């Protein structure tokens, strides 16, 4: 009951709703918060697509130069804006989606598994009947309330982010070119990294939206521990409202404190 009384007070200090799921894998606890209500999942899908993209690849395939027109760049392209001329493989491209953000890099990601009704049946063939994904960038991050286009759960993609970067489902090398294209990146400074203790390592996933919309999913790597994966999704309740990274960071300091 203590660890649901900080969500519910954190709830109130910041004017949002919070969406919380965590698991360690080595003693199988969990801690969860609203883990089934549904968020606009913003660019956290981004992780999961390129996990996506690199299981149904071969190497030569993920290194194949694309090209894309200058009408493909869509708002904050800040990687595949420079490479009109040289093109980009899809690892390259999934390194920019995933460290950057690149919203162009998304695109193509979503392209190459389907679109994003390709990328749902990504997610089904490990076991996320939940998720939801109907557009393309930057649509998707409109986070109307009520509409469930472009959604999931707090416990869905924690799920999924250990089904790709822990339960053996990419091969060793295509694993930890995923997880350290997670690692180090600016744009988690301010969410779970910053509840971390230093010292645990953190990989992550920002993402942001439409009515306050502020998410992060993560790997956390604890000395002397077995890792432990943290999906933490937030909204707010006006169209133009605006987020607070520190909701995301104490929500992720009252997680690994509890999991500690
Ligand atoms: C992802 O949510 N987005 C891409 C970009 N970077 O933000 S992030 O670091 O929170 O991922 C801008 C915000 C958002 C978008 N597509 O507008």
């Amino acid at each position: 009951c203590i660890t649901n009384k900080k969500f519910v007070q954190l709830e109130k200090k910041f004017d949002a709703r919070l969406g919380v799921y965590a698991i360690d894998i080595g003693s199988n606890k969990t801690i969860a918060y609203r883990p089934n209500e549904r968020f606009a999942y913003a660019s956290t899908y981004k992780v999961l697509a390129a996990a996506a993209v690199l299981k149904k690849n071969s190497i030569e395939k993920l290194n194949e130069v694309i090209h894309y027109s200058k009408d493909d760049l869509v708002t904050y392209s800040p990687i595949t804006e420079k490479h009109l001329d040289t093109g980009m493989s899809l690892k390259e491209i999934s390194e920019a989606a995933i460290r950057y953000s690149d919203n162009t890099a998304g695109n193509i990601l979503l392209q190459q598994l389907g679109g994003p009704k390709g990328f749902e049946k990504s997610l089904k063939q490990i076991g996320d009947h939940v998720t939801k994904a109907k557009r393309f960038e930057t649509d998707l991050n409109s986070a109307i309330p009520g509409d469930i286009r472009d959604t999931s759960t707090a416990k869905a993609l924690a799920t999924d982010l250990k089904a790709f970067t822990l339960d053996n489902t990419l091969t060793t090398d295509k694993r930890m070119i995923l997880t350290d294209w997670m690692r180090g990146n600016a744009t988690g400074d301010e969410l779970i990294r910053a509840g971390a203790p230093i010292g645990w390592e953190v990989g992550d996933k920002s993402g942001a939206g439409s009515y306050g919309t502020r998410n992060d999913i993560a790997i956390v790597w604890p000395p002397n521990r077995a890792p432990i994966v943290v999906a933490i999704l937030s909204n707010r309740f006006t169209k133009d409202a605006n987020y607070d990274n520190a909701l995301i960071a104490e929500a992720a300091k009252v997680v690994l404190n509890d999991l500690k």
